[PDB]
């Protein structure tokens, strides 16, 4: 029966490098992974190398969408390069890996043929201050949907894909549990913008950020393994970042192992579990490419969108 | 500050239409005009050329795409003229004219050089039938989403882009108001399929017809004005639609003018505006391109997505 998609093995997905060079060292791969992942450079070679080259035959072919309809217009032929940007989400459940492999993606996109502007923004930085998620009762749905300033989010991605100059997302610190007070991300006409986030791939009864991704990801993984993954890495965070004593997660570093999981595991049942459920495993349908995990992080599995 | 639309009102929009010649009489106009509509010649050329152009543009631009997914997947360079059927979608709310519009369009694209094969589909053609809609209590939601088999829907669109030899869709009877026991529509690998029905343009947590389409229209109009279309074209098939003694609605030929404008109301108050309200309009911001027409149904301003 015809489909949109085409699954894929490792196997058949890594004969798809071709050519692709592999611009990556082990070094620099570590200062990508986060706490929890085991990416090494076998699978950047098999997993996000024929990526990269997909990714590059795409924006050539963007190209020429952009410009039909800047002909149509009658406007003058465009910039050669102050093109339109090229936008990517990443989306996801929390301790899934979204982290690593957007900043893995943009390495290697930074390190392609005449060196391409590639920023990467989260939306964590488009969370409500917490007097805000407080005011709206909301400082237990971090996460949710309803916890972002949807509106400033949009407004910042319609900014930098309209040719914007620059544009500026607020920061949000994972040490106070907040955004950050006067901080600010400039982001200057990047030939390529990753937008990596839980709900980046929602839809709505008004225009999303999602709908002007020209490309999209979904890291995958069974529910169960992704709740492990987020037990396991609680508690590793007791001695790193829960040690310091400005976070505000300091008193989990006192907890016993047992004492810890029970922890992690009431959050995620009632706060990251429910959102994963209900708002972001049912944008996954739409996700240009989804990177299935198996339990021990591996990527062996991807379905791609043909159409 | 910046968006991803660009809104054009009737003189700015009939500059884009250049070279793109008038290839259809006032005659074969009138086969395609529906009950109630006013558009004439003059419209099709100021306001249906420049689109059909722009939509040109966006044909051999939107292959560009597949092709380079093509290329990526090592799959051989794809049929000269078997190509990734382009497929547009026709949204709007019941009596603003989608009926004609679609038929239009059809006509106009269908003049085109080297002749391309372009099907039009209604999505009533999969609407559950009246005992189905009985059973699920929807005979009075005939329209809404709920109302349809969305997955047969799905699955006819998905088989028709993915390069089908045939695809079949059920066939709605206004006359009968059911659908047609046996018949079918058979569409057969067309270079263009145009999909028209209320609901078209719905996102969900499903992969939906609206996320295959290539290019979409939204024809618009204010509520208020819709309305009074409807209950207008209501009294008016009174001697038309109605009169044959098979219509389901031929009770409705004997209403007097006040007794027909009640009616007419409460269906529209009970029925198509709920459904306008709650459901088509939320689609809108998604569209391509929407033609917003006034009070007289003439298009005067259009809204482009360049974003
Ligand atoms: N409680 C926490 N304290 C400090 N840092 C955290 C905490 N939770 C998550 N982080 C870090 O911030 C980012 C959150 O990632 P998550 O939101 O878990 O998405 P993902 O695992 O897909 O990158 C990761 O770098 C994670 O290690
Ligand atoms: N009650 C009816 N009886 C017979 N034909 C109808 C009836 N209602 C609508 N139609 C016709 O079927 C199509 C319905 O159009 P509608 O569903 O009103 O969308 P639109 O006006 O945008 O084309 C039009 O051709 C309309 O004239
Ligand atoms: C801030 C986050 C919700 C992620 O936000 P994102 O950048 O994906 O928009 C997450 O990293 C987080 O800190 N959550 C707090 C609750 C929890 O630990 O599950
Ligand atoms: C069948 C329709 C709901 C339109 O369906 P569509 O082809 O847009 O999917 C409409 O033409 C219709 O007949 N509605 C019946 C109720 C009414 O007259 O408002
Ligand atoms: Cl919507
Ligand atoms: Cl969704
Ligand atoms: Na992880
Ligand atoms: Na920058
Ligand atoms: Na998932
Ligand atoms: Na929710
Ligand atoms: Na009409
Ligand atoms: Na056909
Ligand atoms: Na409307
Ligand atoms: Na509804």
């Amino acid at each position: 029966e015809p489909s949109p998609y085409v699954e894929f093995d490792r196997r058949q997905w890594r004969a798809l490098r071709m050519s692709t060079p592999l611009a990556l060292t082990e070094e620099e791969l570590v200062g990508l992974r986060g706490l929890g992942e085991q990416i090494d450079l076998l699978e950047v070679e098999e997993v996000y190398l024929p990526l990269a080259r997909l990714i590059h035959l795409q924006v050539a072919a963007r190209q020429r969408l952009f410009a039909a309809t800047a002909e149509f217009l009658g406007e003058p032929q465009q910039n050669p390069d102050r093109p339109v940007p090229f936008i990517i989400g990443v989306a996801g459940s929390v301790a899934v890996g979204k982290s690593t492999t957007a900043r893995v993606l943009q390495a290697l996109l930074a390190r392609w043929d005449h060196h391409p502007r590639v920023d990467l923004v989260t939306t964590d930085g488009f969370l409500y201050p917490n007097a805000e998620l407080q005011r709206r009762n909301l400082m237990h749905r971090k996460g949710f949907p309803e916890s972002y300033n949807r509106r400033a989010l949009m407004r910042f991605v319609t900014s930098v894909k309209s040719g914007s100059d620059y544009a500026c997302a607020p920061v949000y610190s994972h040490l106070h549990y907040d955004i950050i007070p006067g901080a600010e991300q400039v982001v200057r006409h990047p030939d390529i913008l990753i937008l990596e986030g839980l709900n980046v791939l929602q839809t709505g009864p008004t225009l999303m950020v999602s709908d002007l991704f020209d490309f999209s990801l979904y890291v995958d993984a069974r529910i169960e393994d992704i709740e492990q993954w987020y037990v396991s890495r609680f508690l590793a965070m007791r001695t790193t970042a829960f040690a310091d004593p400005e976070s505000h997660f300091h008193h989990y570093a006192a907890f016993s192992d047992s004492q810890a999981v029970v922890a992690a595991r009431e959050i995620w049942r009632t706060i990251n579990r429910p959102n994963l459920v209900e708002n972001i495993l049912p944008t996954r349908p739409r996700a240009t490419l989804v990177l299935r995990k198996d339990a021990d992080h591996s990527i062996n599995r991807l379905r791609l969108r043909k159409l």
